[PDB]
């Protein structure tokens, strides 16, 4: 699960569970 916003991808992981 990585959240991308207009090319900016940031992985909001669940404490190690990305």
């Amino acid at each position: 699960r990585c959240v991308c916003r207009r090319g900016v991808c940031r992985c909001v992981c669940r404490r190690g569970v990305c």
